[PDB]
């Protein structure tokens, strides 16, 4: 060996693992979905609305079946494969034309944006291609409908070609800019909170290694929650293909942004916030017992 097709069984590992992190997880994370989204939901009248995650977990077995915890989950498997396949392709592009030629240590601020902009780039470039499959995991997992007749979509590949069908890439792409906007924030965050943390702790690797695990998921659990806002607006904008006229609550993200504050007020944007919360643990947690002999 020395040319052993090796960087190939890397990509089908990785997608592997991250197959089963987000399968374990999908449970969670769609309670978080729910409760992040159903204030905006054709299905769920008020007097259906759950109370929280335990309310929710509690109640879906017995209104949709046990397997539907795992509803819109497929797409969560299929993503990781194409949006690699794109980094390979422009991550590193984006590492020269924004970061090339600056010295972090020298150049703290301009490699603050530089990198912002990096990240940011390559984010808007990936979603441009899978985006769509956020979109249909989404839409699923907010699918509260029990029976395949009280079921807005009968799958992925269903919900994929029904919203086209019915407002071509539009539809399917609601919630771009936001989610855009919302990458660049959590990417500030959980850069600006590793360097004032870098700082406050001891880096000279004296702190176990399980310390710096669960200080690496803190610094995950704070940059998700700077910038969930942003994933909240972004998903009930999701929520309105192929709704043609009257519920539409939202007509933009501004209009978006605006009915909330209003409607649900100053915290709207947070429910769910702690769910992703435990699911994002969860899922970090979860490669850790997957790293198996
Ligand atoms: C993968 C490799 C990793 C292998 C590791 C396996 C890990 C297991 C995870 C699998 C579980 C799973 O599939 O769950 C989803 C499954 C379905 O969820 P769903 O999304 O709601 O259902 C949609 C229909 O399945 C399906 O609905 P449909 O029939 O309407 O859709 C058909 C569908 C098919 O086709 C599409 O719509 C796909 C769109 C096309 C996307 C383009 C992809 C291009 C890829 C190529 C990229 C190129 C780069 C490569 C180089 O959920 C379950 O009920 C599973 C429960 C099992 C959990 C067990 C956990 C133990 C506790
Ligand atoms: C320090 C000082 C600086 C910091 C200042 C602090 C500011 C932070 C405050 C942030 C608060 C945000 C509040 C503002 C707000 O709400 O604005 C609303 C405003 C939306 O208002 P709206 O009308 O109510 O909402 C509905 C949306 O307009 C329309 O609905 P939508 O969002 O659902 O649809 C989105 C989509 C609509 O979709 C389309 O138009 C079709 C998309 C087609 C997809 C199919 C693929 C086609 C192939 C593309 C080629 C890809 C090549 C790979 O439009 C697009 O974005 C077009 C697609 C873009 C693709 C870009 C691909 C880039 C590839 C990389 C190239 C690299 C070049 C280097 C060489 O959001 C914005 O879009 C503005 C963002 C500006 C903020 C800038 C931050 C300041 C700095
Ligand atoms: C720390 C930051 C967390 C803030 C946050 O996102 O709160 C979530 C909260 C929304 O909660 P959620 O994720 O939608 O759903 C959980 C339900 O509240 C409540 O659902 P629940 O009643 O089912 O959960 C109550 C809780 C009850 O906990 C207990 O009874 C004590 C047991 C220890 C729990 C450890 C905490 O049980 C759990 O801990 C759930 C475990 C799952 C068991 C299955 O969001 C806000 O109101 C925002 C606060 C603003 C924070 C801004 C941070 C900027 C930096
Ligand atoms: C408005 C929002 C909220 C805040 C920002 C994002 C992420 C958290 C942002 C995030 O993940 C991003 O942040 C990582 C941390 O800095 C960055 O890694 S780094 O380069 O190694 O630093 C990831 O890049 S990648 O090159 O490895 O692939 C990058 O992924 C993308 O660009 C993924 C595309 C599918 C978009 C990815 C992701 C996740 O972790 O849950 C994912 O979908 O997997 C997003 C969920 C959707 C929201 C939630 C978007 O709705």
């Amino acid at each position: 060996s020395d040319q052993a097709l090796s960087f190939l069984k890397d990509f089908l590992a990785g997608g592997v693992a991250a197959a089963i992190s987000k399968t374990a997880v999908a449970p969670i994370e769609r309670v978080k979905l729910l409760l992040q989204v159903q204030h905006a939901s054709k299905q769920i009248s008020a007097e259906k609305q759950y109370k929280g995650i335990i309310d929710c977990v509690v109640r879906i077995p017995k209104e949709q079946g046990f397997l539907s915890f795992w509803r819109g989950n497929l797409a969560n498997v299929i993503r990781y494969f194409p949006t690699q396949a794109l980094n390979f392709a422009f991550k590193d592009k984006y590492k020269q034309i924004f970061l090339g030629g600056v010295d972090r240590h020298k150049q703290f601020w301009r490699y603050f944006a530089g990198n912002l902009a990096s990240g940011g780039a390559a984010g808007a470039t990936s979603l441009c291609f899978v985006y769509p499959l956020d979109f249909a995991r989404t839409r699923l997992a907010a699918d509260v409908g029990k029976g395949a007749a009280q079921r807005e979509f009968t799958g992925l590949g269903n919900c994929i070609t029904k919203i086209f069908k019915s407002d071509g890439l539009r539809g399917l792409y609601q919630g771009f800019n936001v989610s855009v906007q919302g990458i660049i924030i959590y990417r500030a965050a959980y850069f600006g909170v590793y360097d004032t943390a870098k700082g406050m702790l001891p880096d000279p690797k004296n702190v176990h290694i399980i310390v710096s695990w669960m200080i690496a998921q803190t610094v995950t659990a704070v940059a998700g929650l700077v910038s969930y806002p942003f994933d909240t607006v972004r998903r009930r904008m999701m929520m309105q293909s192929g709704r043609k006229g009257a519920d539409i609550m939202y007509t933009g993200t501004v209009d978006c942004w605006r009915k909330i504050a209003k409607d649900e007020g100053p915290k709207a944007f947070f429910k769910g916030a702690w769910s992703n919360v435990l699911r994002g643990m969860g899922g970090a947690f979860v490669l850790v017992l997957y790293d198996e002999i």
